[PDB]
């Protein structure tokens, strides 16, 4: 109960499963998200730029170049 080292995916203190896919709808509006918009993305879900970059890495290669 009072432990913080056994999450399921990563964390839920400031990254609800809906917050991550909330980022998704914000990135599927334009294919040109500025790194400045990435700063507003962090303040948008209180996460670290490191988890927002790895999270957008998959959002970048979901199926644009399948071979």
């Amino acid at each position: 109960m009072e432990t913080l080292v056994q999450a399921r995916k990563r964390k839920r203190t400031s990254i609800e499963n809906r917050v991550r896919w909330s980022l998704e709808t914000m990135f599927l509006k334009c294919p040109k998200p500025s790194l400045q918009q990435i700063t507003h993305i962090a303040n948008q879900l209180g996460l670290e730029k490191d988890v927002v970059r790895v999270w957008f890495c998959n959002r970048r290669q979901k199926g644009k170049r399948s071979s």
